[PDB]
């Protein structure tokens, strides 16, 4: 008879998966949750959904599952499936997936003192508010919320593990990630019933360099072409074709931006404002060309276009 | 021996998951359902499908699961998995997903008086009739239906929880949400068999600002260019190229709208009507230019185009 | 002791889920199936797959599950999970999804006489042959097949419920739906082994109005422009640019149609034929323009183009 | 007491789902597998994945599950769920889906002699090598492999059912399907351990007619326009615009082909070669036009273009 | 009574699925893992995710499951479901899918000596760092990591099977695959707790030929057209239209590249740099043309363009 099998049989002789591990009803169970983010899978701005891959550390004491190590040949720790032992109900409150199931959560560690540890590796797809006021490059703070959904603070008191809680670098594909300090706070949706929760913040700064040559370069080139457009002679039979080419190009760029850029509700993106400015400027330039004393009007239009361009550039540097 | 484990064993000594919690066959079970919508995930107009993330509150009395709190060390409430206790069959009648399963519905609260509470967090993807008569910005009322699918009113009588039933703001990404008062009504698909149901209305008003610069700005610019087109001299060798550019631009815009706009059956969108108007106007302008006394005909065509444009603008303001 | 629990225990004292409810091997079990379609979710022509949301009514007699109502306090009907009682194996033979599972099929009704009823709400994604000979607007008959997959007629004899079998309107987004009468017929894949099946027909007529302005309007406008093209003077230095614009526009329309229209195998769509006609006509017009006594040749080409256009229009009205 | 229930209880009094139905360890179990393909769902060339809908016939003898029919009221055959009786492990070796589960495989037939039959309807999404050397229309042979994954030939000897094994037509949407004769062969990944497998071939010939007007018609029209291009006078101020239009059109066609055509590794498609040829020809024509004794050079260029076009046409007919 | 059934009953008389197969707590269990990759399904650069189809070989000794073959009629090996026998927890640490479940892992081999073998066929979708510094054709080394997630080295010591560990060819669709030697190394996330892991490297070199004609050919043709552009006479009334055509073509190519090319963060692709160079060159050429002693300036611009083109070509050959 194996000692480990005997210990497992004795420990779980009469155990249920729906009994809170507390010796008395008055007593409470302490659960420490640590959210570690390893890799940032992606962040869809159209859906405002951040997908990341990282494991979560759960630690809770248990008055049961306790044995003297010397009795069982000096055994220290054991591995037990999560199904049998009691499992605290911790769920991401801002979860976005249809179902919330850990990819690898079939094992947990039990010590002789009763400190039950769980490290279920999981893929977290959560919601995050994105501020797209400036979109050459942005940096948003996304908060992941953990805690019980039906256990009040009087039953389980979620906490944090201060050990090894120092800030450290997070691997990212095109986003530089900084791990913010985690905090805890209580929601109160009913009198005499407060539910604790842990909020962990992650600050992501965009580092992609392709967006500069896909969203800014064509727009600035179209603006430069529109600026050069008034220099064409009115009677050269080329202003109309040049304006048609500019309008087709800016329409194509607008279509590409609509296909790529999301439908932000708060504020229009700076790229969208630049595209609208180039659209209106090319339209007015085409109107002046088709209408065409004339030299002074053309000079005034060129000056207005130049001042608009310099204002746009200084604003871009201001939000750069 | 833990008191909680003893209470759980005694309560569920002989209990089935298919027995309605009623003391007599004549008696009925009252179930109160409250539908709370937290965030509006999205609303696809092409599929007419509204996806939202919100929890649902179920409250039903049970003659079983009753105990004296003083006996079990003054215990007040307990947490039990939904699998063991009886679960009322409440399903969204207008559900759109292949399967209807709550993301987090593995726990429920049982009080000493027997009032069983359930708060299964779920992601509801339902159907909603969308009126796209005016599409610069719309506001539709979407109704979510809850209730039993095989339990008649004689078995379970769905109701509403008037407590804290006041209207309140709902978080939204690009839609402003107002929570309508919920009502109840009975379907009758067979004589002597009426099934109750709860209908909750949500009024969503669009707040996206990008659609103005992606659907209206290019169309109005093309219309303005078409208006300016007749001013070109007939013999300037530029009307044909200008018309070709306009037709290419409007064709590209039509392609973009077809890729973006859904295939509405009721009425054509106002943007589609505007695009058709600009198409026909540019076509007739190109025909007049290629055909080209002439001055009076051109003036009449310009007047007709101007009156059409002013009628379109006044209609747009009317539905604005 | 609750009467309902006692009745449920007595009825299912020794019951299996793999035993056909028949008193003798010679006897057979009658199953009545009614397929009701509530909403037509969509119909993808590229995959030829029709997705609909509707419930299915199953009614089968059972010599077991029978009790005297007076004994159990006059109880009339009971609700039982589908897992315990025997379930006839009815599956859509033309099913297209990877798995065939009802969304809400966890409950069934049992009467005192033994008439077991089941109403599992389900989402049916089936195959349908689409005739795309005429595609301004079409109307196809799609057949849904129900029945056993391994139960022969000697075991289960599928039938129809003539009660309330009258034709009625079906809700649709962009398709008008008519419910055809359902029939039954027997497949014979082996001698002395015939399997019954129920075929229900649904006639869907397209009602979308956006396809007229996305598939027909640009094509007819390009055809009109090509018709007007020969009127341009040969020496005006504008025929070549006009032809280039027309060819670019028709190429863009062809790309849009390829992205939208499926790859039909039977016959080419009428829109595709119209696009091919406009392509060849614009190509020949460009060839004649570049080649350019000349007046008579141009008049003959214009006459041929006009007769081709009138033939196309009369054919379109014929299939309209 | 029902006779069928008594027979089912007696047959499965002590039965396991992990015991091979063999009376002795030396003896082996014969399994006959027949792969029948009903409909070809699709064949994605980009992923090289063929999805089809067809049922599979399994027949294996069992020394258990045997009874005298006369004892049980002359019962002949019974239906039993696949979970209880032993199930041979037959899996498509070239399966492409994440999971391999039959859609409807919950029932099987047991005869009095012990011949266990199984007809699990399934949707097979397998891999197939596609030869895209000629892509106006192709015809590939796709092989589906069935057999055990951990059972050697010494345990289960897969075979074929020669009865009704004649070639017959297979329904297809846009592919004509011919059922090839199935064969068996043994893999040997370890000495003294050979695993049998059944390979069934299906020959599919493309029948789509839309690809001719979406991939060949625009290319041939662009080639014809490029051929006509040299006839334009050098000083007509139209060669440059015509070349620009041709290059824009061929670029759009290349974009469409890239979006549609997959990234074949073996050989470039014939359509891609034709597009490259038209690209290079239009580029050289534009270079000659911009550079522009001249008449002889233009005649030589026209002759070279004509000979290249005739070579391309004869090659196309050769692979046609 | 079948001998095999008796052996299976005797072996698993009292066995648990959560007991490590070790005779003593001090002793450890050796597990040998071999990762074999058969086919490379694909490698998405946008997500940096490599999907492959290959089986994994697990071999672990067991002090239990041991019997004398002579007793049970000389039986050598048996097949047992993975559910009953103990299963080592081996999971891909860099897994990308939501869930990690083997497609076919329902069987395992048990020998008389106790050497338990498992060959669960699986589809591995892992993460891989992609170096896109040069993108005419690349070759990346992707590492797959296997090992325990909660078992330390003191419990299970993962190793490698040196038998038949020679390098061999791997089938690929458009990637040539070389199998690198596998190694083992230990992670240490806590003192006195080291977890072993096996890293297997696969070197993939791109072999697709379509990317040359979709990403390089249009870019080089546009560059050649831009080079030829300065040769146009300033007063020919064709420089403006030629520049408009070039800018439209390069904008379309940029849109296609943005739709196809991923958003790399490390370095911009060489194709993107080439497109930016052609954009800036065509813009400056258009500026010089519109501005237009002049001959010397045009010659200097042509020389600068030629030297830039030759530098780009020599760099491309350097990274070719
Ligand atoms: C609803 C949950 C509260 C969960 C909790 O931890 N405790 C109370 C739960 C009580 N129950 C519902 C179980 C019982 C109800 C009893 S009742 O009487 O109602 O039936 C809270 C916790 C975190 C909250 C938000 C995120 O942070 C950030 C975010 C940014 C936005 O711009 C708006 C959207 C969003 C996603 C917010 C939505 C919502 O606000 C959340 C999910
Ligand atoms: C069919 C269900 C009724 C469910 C119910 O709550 N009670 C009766 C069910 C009785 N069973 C079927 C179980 C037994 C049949 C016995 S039988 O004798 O038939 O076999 C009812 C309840 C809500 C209804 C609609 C939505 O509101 C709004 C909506 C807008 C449209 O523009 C048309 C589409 C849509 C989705 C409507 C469809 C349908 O109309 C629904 C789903
Ligand atoms: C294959 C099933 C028959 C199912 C049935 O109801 N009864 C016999 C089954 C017998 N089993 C296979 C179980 C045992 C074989 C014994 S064996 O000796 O073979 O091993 C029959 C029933 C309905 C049939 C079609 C649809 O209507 C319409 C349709 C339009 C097309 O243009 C071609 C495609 C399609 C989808 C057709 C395919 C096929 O034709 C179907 C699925
Ligand atoms: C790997 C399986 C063999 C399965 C089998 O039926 N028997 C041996 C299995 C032995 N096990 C792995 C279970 C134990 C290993 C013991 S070990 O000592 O290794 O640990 C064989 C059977 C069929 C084979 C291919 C297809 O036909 C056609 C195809 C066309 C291509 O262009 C290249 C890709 C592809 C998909 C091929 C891949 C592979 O080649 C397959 C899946
Ligand atoms: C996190 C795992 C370690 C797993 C392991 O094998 N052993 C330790 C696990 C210990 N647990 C978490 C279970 C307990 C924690 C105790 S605690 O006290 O924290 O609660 C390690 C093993 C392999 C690692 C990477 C890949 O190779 C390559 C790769 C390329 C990039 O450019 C950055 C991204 C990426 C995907 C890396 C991420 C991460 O780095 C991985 C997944
Ligand atoms: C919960 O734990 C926190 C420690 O962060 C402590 O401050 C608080 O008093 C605890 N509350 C209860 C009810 O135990
Ligand atoms: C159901 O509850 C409602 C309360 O909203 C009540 O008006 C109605 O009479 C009840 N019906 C039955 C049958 O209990
Ligand atoms: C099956 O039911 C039909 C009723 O539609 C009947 O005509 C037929 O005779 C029945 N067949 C058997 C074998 O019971
Ligand atoms: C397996 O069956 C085939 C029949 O196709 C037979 O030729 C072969 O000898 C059999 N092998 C064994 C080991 O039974
Ligand atoms: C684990 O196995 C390796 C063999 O690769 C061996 O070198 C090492 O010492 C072993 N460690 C333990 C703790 O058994
Ligand atoms: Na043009
Ligand atoms: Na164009």
């Amino acid at each position: 008879m194996a000692d480990e099998k005997r210990l497992l049989k004795c420990i779980l002789h009469d155990y249920d998966t729906a009994i809170r591990p507390v010796q008395n009803v008055s007593d409470v169970v302490n659960v420490a949750l640590e959210v570690t983010v390893v890799k940032v899978i992606d962040l869809d701005e159209k859906e405002h959904v951040l997908t990341t891959n990282g494991w979560i550390y759960h630690e809770w004491n248990d008055f049961q599952l306790k044995w003297n190590p010397s009795d069982y040949s000096g055994l220290k720790k054991i591995r037990i499936p999560v199904d049998r032992i009691w499992t605290p109900d911790i769920v991401l409150f801002n979860n976005a997936d249809e179902s919330y199931r850990y990819v690898v959560d079939k094992l947990a560690v039990v010590y002789y003192t009763g400190k039950v540890m769980w490290v279920p590796h999981a893929r977290l797809r959560s919601f995050c508010v994105l501020d797209l006021s400036r979109f050459p490059f942005d940096s948003q703070m996304c908060t992941l919320v953990f805690g019980s959904w039906t256990h009040d603070v009087s039953s389980v008191n979620v906490t944090l593990r201060n050990q090894s809680k120092v800030q450290y670098m997070i691997d990212g594909k095109e986003w530089q990630v900084t791990s913010v300090q985690p905090k805890r706070y209580q929601w109160t949706y009913n009198s005499n019933e407060n539910y604790a929760g842990i909020i962990t913040g992650i600050k992501l700064k965009r580092t992609s360099i392709y967006y500069q040559y896909v969203f800014i370069m064509p727009t600035v080139l179209l603006a430069f072409l529109t600026l050069l457009m008034p220099f064409i002679p009115p009677l050269g039979k080329e202003r109309i074709t040049y304006g048609i080419g500019l309008v087709l190009g800016c329409t194509l760029l607008l279509m590409m931006l609509s296909d790529r850029m999301p439908t932000e509700l708060g504020n229009v993106p700076v790229v969208a404002a630049y595209l609208a400015y180039v659209f209106v400027m090319v339209a007015i330039n085409l109107l002046f060309a088709i209408m065409a004393l004339t030299r002074v009007i053309d000079r005034l239009l060129f000056g207005s276009f130049l001042v608009l361009t310099v204002v746009i550039t200084i604003s871009m540097y201001a939000h750069y």
